[PDB]
């Protein structure tokens, strides 16, 4: 039974469309790709080729296809379905407790150290376009990592770095200084896992935000929100984060809260310009383990 | 909003390897060829995905791409035409040839092998097979064939030993140019165009088929039995006296003779080829 109905678009952008479909009665979701972004079909085909990539804490493949009658070409990736959205749909109206806020970070940490780490199997994955639009929201309170289509992957036992071809670049929002200013080093996979950890840092702040603590909560914002224009290009980002080097603000209102101030302490440490001082995934995952 | 019948019967195996097996397949009433990749051949999977990704060929020499899946171990496809002829080895085992279809077969296979090696600009880039021979041609029932396999194919896993022109066997090909590798195909035209060219009847005579080099290398040969034929000795095969009563085979055997030189820019080029083969008969 390999046939697939689609029921409703969830997703319209310069990405393609995602519509939620029915497959063998089960909930799948379906990308169909823009024809400008053929270079991402293929790389995230390849990436969910990798034999143990499967995990709870990413977006779990079901088939990939390319099909193609004359001239014109469809690209189509079929996942698991998630009702509840991307997290940054999540956050916009929903406010989280301390075990709901703690839960979502941590099982994005735990996929993003799985990514991160070698199994000698699965090569090292950095991921390179990590956002909360890219983190899917499951009905456990867990979350997903999305999209692998701009992943870099790299073997030590073998000594090889893999970074695909993709003119592709990350979302300009998330971007790390070293991206921004365009001296990152593109031939060392190191480089890539810190631009991930730059990235997280920033969902750490959009998810913390919407923690309660004594009765209060911010509103969501995106990240740069008070500093960049509403739709802000490279150089707007570039200008914020290398030349006048912003970071999201703290509210004073965390430091009163030890979760929050525990947070703000791990989100600083994402953050530094110099991306060999960031924290490793793992060192999140197992600092997120032991906060409470 | 649609269904999407991706379901397709897989109804008979015609073809079983060390790449997998390919099978007859259904999809909506329509013959398809479903070419199930082994572990072994991954590669070829993705370097044929990767091509038709960057350029969806169509052309009537070339084996028709209808789809790649991936389906979560990992089951990979890819699914082509149906060319229910078989293969251009398959025929020539049992089936002799007069002048018009030897033609038509080889002047097919030349149309097919310069639309791979031509740039399209606006278009193509310029692609090599690595892996021609007369296994990865079909035969059409219009008397045409089609070029099949891209999964070793290269843009601008080893080729089958018993075609490796000299410079692959003796490791000189200049690997920089992307040049070589097309006079690499040529020179594979021409043992494909010798083995198609001794089941043609002249005089009433015919040859058994029989693969290159047959009468000088193992049923198996190895890399080393290969180079110290065609670049020790510099052995190429047998033309036989009876061709050179007939004009067809006497054409053909310039021809051959003209994609065997050692000096791979000494070949002549698939268009070049073409020209030739318009001017025979
Ligand atoms: C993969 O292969 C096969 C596919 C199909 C097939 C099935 N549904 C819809 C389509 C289709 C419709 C419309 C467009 C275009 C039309 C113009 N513009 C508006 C852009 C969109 C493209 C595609 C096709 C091509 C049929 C086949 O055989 C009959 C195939 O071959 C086995
Ligand atoms: C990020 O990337 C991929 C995501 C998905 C995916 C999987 N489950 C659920 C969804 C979804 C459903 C529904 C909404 C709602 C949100 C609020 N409002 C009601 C509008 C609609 C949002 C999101 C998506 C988008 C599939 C993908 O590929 C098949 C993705 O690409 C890898
Ligand atoms: C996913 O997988 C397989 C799909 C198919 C297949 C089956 N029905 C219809 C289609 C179809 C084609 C094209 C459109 C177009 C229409 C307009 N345009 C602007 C957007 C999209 C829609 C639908 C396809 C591609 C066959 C398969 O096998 C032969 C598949 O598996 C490999
Ligand atoms: C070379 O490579 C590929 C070839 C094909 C392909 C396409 N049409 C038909 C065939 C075929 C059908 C039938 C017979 C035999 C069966 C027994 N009978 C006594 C004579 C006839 C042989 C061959 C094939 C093998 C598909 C591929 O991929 C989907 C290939 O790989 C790219």
């Amino acid at each position: 039974a390999r046939d697939i109905t689609l029921l409703e678009c969830v997703g319209k952008g310069r990405y393609g469309e995602v519509w939620r479909g029915s497959w063998q009665g089960e909930n799948v979701a379906v990308k169909i790709f823009s024809s400008r972004d053929e270079k991402s079909w293929f790389r995230e085909t390849e990436l969910y080729n990798t034999v143990m990539l499967r995990h709870e804490n990413i977006l779990g493949f079901i088939a990939s296809d390319m099909t193609s009658r004359h001239s014109s070409t469809q690209l189509w990736l079929i996942t698991h379905y998630h009702e509840m959205g991307s997290l940054y749909d999540y956050l916009q109206l929903t406010t989280l407790d301390t075990v709901s806020c703690l839960r979502i970070v941590l099982s994005i940490a735990s996929g993003l150290a799985h990514l991160h780490i070698e199994i000698f199997g699965k090569p090292a994955i950095a991921h390179r376009d990590l956002k909360s639009k890219n983190i899917l929201v499951k009905k456990n309170g867990q979350c997903c990592i999305a999209d692998l289509g701009l992943a870099v992957m790299h073997s030590q036992s073998t000594n090889q770095l893999d970074v695909g071809n993709n003119p592709r670049v990350g979302t300009k929002r998330y971007m790390a200084p070293e991206v921004l200013d365009e001296t990152i080093q593109v031939d060392c996979f190191d480089s890539y896992k810190r631009v991930d950890i730059w990235a997280f840092g920033l969902v750490l702040w959009e998810v913390a935000r919407r923690m309660v603590s004594n009765g209060i909560v911010e509103d969501y914002k995106p990240p740069f929100y008070d500093v960049v224009p509403n739709d802000p290009s490279f150089e707007d980002m570039r200008k914020v984060v290398c030349v006048d080097q912003q970071r999201p603000n703290i509210p004073n209102r965390w430091f009163s809260d030890p979760t929050l101030t525990s947070l703000a302490k791990l989100m600083k440490e994402c953050w530094y310009q110099n991306p060999s001082a960031r924290l490793t995934a793992l060192r999140i995952k197992k600092t997120l383990t032991k906060i409470d």
